[PDB]
């Protein structure tokens, strides 16, 4: 309740299938949630107009990633859009948010994989909306850290890169899931693949044992598919545990480290859509 009143509805089963269809009321509930968007003045930075891909969705200053190599007092330098996100049950930093690279933040980007020891990248972008390629086709370095795609992997519905990242004598893995089944409309027969990008994330985190470092997911801006994706992963450990889901009080949550995720309405009822078939897949 740091930046805003937060707001929560317990659904059990029947009223989550119901709540899925029904728009008036996911309309009615969604325009009630807080974008806590940041005001632009709250940034005064030379040279920031090269960092964000738009003007008005910036980073939360409480949240926000921070990059300190090679100069955390340089307001420039350290600067990243994107934000630390708590995950299920408020655990601290569980993902990062972040907007799509552009071609002037791509060695910003891989500053921040580097410094979070982030294991894993989720990217939700369409073959046809290219987000820049931020990755190489075999290597590529990038302030002292070797970028090497060892494997892709072409599944119906993501590509997964095995990548390897050298500084030094330190090496580590990372995957990179491109997902690239992001539906245009927002119906229930097109959950099942974020479903299962969902699941198989989730699966992949917990194979990296304790205090998993931070899951990077962007979109565009790093809000709308971002938030879906997020929101989904944390539902789908409340559910589990909790025999309940409480999307209101998650995109809440989310809200209160990232201004607007989950940026529209048909976004919001697509994890009701996604959480609804959830549920259904796990009461067999
Ligand atoms: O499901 P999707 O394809 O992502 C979608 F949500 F439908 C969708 C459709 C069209 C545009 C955007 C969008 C994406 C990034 C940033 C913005 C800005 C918001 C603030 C003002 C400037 C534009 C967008 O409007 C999202």
């Amino acid at each position: 309740n740091l930046y805003f009143q937060s707001m929560s509805r317990v659904l059990q089963a029947e009223e989550l299938h119901e709540k899925a269809l029904d728009p008036f009321l996911l309309q009615a509930e969604f325009f009630e949630i807080p974008m806590n968007f940041v005001d632009p003045k709250e940034y005064d930075i030379p040279g920031l107009v090269r960092k964000n891909r738009y003007k008005t969705i910036l980073p939360n200053p409480h949240s926000r990633v921070c990059l300190t190599s090679p100069d955390p007092d340089d307001p420039l330098s350290s600067y990243i859009n994107a934000n630390y996100i708590r995950g299920y049950g408020g655990e601290e930093k569980v993902y990062i948010a972040t907007q799509g690279p552009i071609v002037s933040t791509v060695a910003d980007f891989w500053r921040m994989v580097w410094q979070e020891h982030t294991p894993i990248i989720v990217m939700i972008t369409n073959i046809e909306e290219m987000c820049t390629e931020y990755w190489p086709e075999e290597q590529v370095a990038y302030d002292g850290v070797e970028i090497t795609v060892q494997k892709v992997i072409h599944t119906e519905d993501y590509r997964l890169r095995l990548i390897s990242l050298k500084s030094g004598t330190e090496e580590r893995g990372l995957k990179h899931y491109w997902f690239t089944s992001w539906p245009d409309q927002k119906t229930p027969d097109r959950a099942p693949p974020l479903l299962h990008l969902v699941r198989e994330v989730e699966e992949a985190a917990q194979q990296e044992g304790p205090h998993c470092a931070p899951i990077i997911v962007h979109c565009s801006a790093g809000i709308g598919r971002t938030g879906c994706f997020i929101a989904t992963s944390i539902c789908c450990q409340q559910l589990r545990q909790e025999g309940v889901v409480d999307i209101l009080k998650t995109t809440c949550q989310l809200r209160q480290d990232r201004g607007g995720m989950i940026q529209t309405c048909e976004q919001y009822q697509f994890v009701h859509h996604v959480m609804s078939l959830y549920e259904k897949q796990l009461s067999h």
